[PDB]
């Protein structure tokens, strides 16, 4: 048994209203009221389609991942990671792929800066299409379960997916939903040995998930990095100024790139 699983159990034991408070406790939020209000009205212009744009922003503006070349966005959902990549100096093709359909997030068409370089496909399942060439590989897949055993298999499927997609020097950002289970640790140590990078916690993540992202330009003992987060997440159960701090939302320009 791990320090993560302790966290998981305490989390699971929470009152409905107690969990809602834990979730936002001392996190970083993104200011989305107006951007969402604009989208509801048609505006295709300056708005990130989701808070993922801001979320990826954070890794990128710190050179943890430098999208370049042909970017594949596995599970692009609405499109927040892709449209944000679309505007990035070093970037040529953005290809975003996602399930969509009833009960899943569908890609929203946007005219943001570099939109013309972004193509997003709904109706695809990625675990069952063939790997393609790419320079930057992104992946935000991993559905949360109260049962950590579940999360570990979901997380395992994902890494096993990404491997098949990766070559040498590939820029990458992958959600590892449950990095604390011992099966996931094991896989990650391998993956790191073979590919580099470390796991990093994004301050925009809620306290109710123990997600960390495997990002390419970083280093660090996996085990230790997972633990300092389980510790962090446990410490936040007992918190005494539990407001969130807010960032203004990414503004993603408009119009076309050549
Ligand atoms: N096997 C699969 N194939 C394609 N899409 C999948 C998938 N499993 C999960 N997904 C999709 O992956 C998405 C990840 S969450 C979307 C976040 C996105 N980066 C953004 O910033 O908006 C979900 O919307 C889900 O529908």
């Amino acid at each position: 048994e791990t320090l993560g699983e302790k966290w998981k159990s305490r989390l699971n034991a929470l009152g409905k209203s107690e969990f809602q408070i834990y979730k936002k406790s001392g996190i970083q939020e993104v200011d989305r009221t107006l951007a969402k209000e604009g989208i509801k009205r048609g505006e295709t212009d300056h708005h990130a389609v989701s808070r993922g744009s801001a979320k990826l922003r954070w890794f990128v503006e710190r050179n943890l991942v430098t999208p370049e070349g042909k970017v594949v966005d596995l599970g692009c959902g609405r499109g927040g990671w892709s449209y944000y990549c679309g505007g990035l100096k070093n970037v040529r093709e953005v290809k975003g792929l996602t399930k969509g359909g009833p009960g899943h997030e569908e890609p929203i068409p946007m005219s943001t800066y570099g939109w013309n370089l972004v193509r997003l496909q709904s109706g695809v399942d990625v675990f069952f299409i063939p790997p393609e060439r790419c320079d930057t590989l992104l992946c935000d897949i991993g559905e949360s379960s109260p049962n950590p055993t579940v999360e570990a298999g979901r997380t395992l499927r994902v890494l096993n997916l990404v491997e098949n997609w990766l070559s040498n020097n590939t820029q990458f950002c992958v959600k590892v939903l449950n990095p604390y289970m011992s099966s996931v640790i094991e896989k990650m140590e391998a993956l790191q040995r073979k590919h580099g990078g470390a796991l990093v916690r994004n301050p925009l993540s809620r306290n109710s998930t123990h997600e960390m992202y495997w990002v390419s330009n970083a280093s660090g003992n996996i085990v230790s990095s997972v633990n300092m987060i389980s510790r962090m997440l446990i410490n936040r159960f007992t918190m005494r100024h539990k407001k969130a701090t807010y960032e203004p939302d990414v503004d993603l320009g408009s119009g076309t790139r050549n």
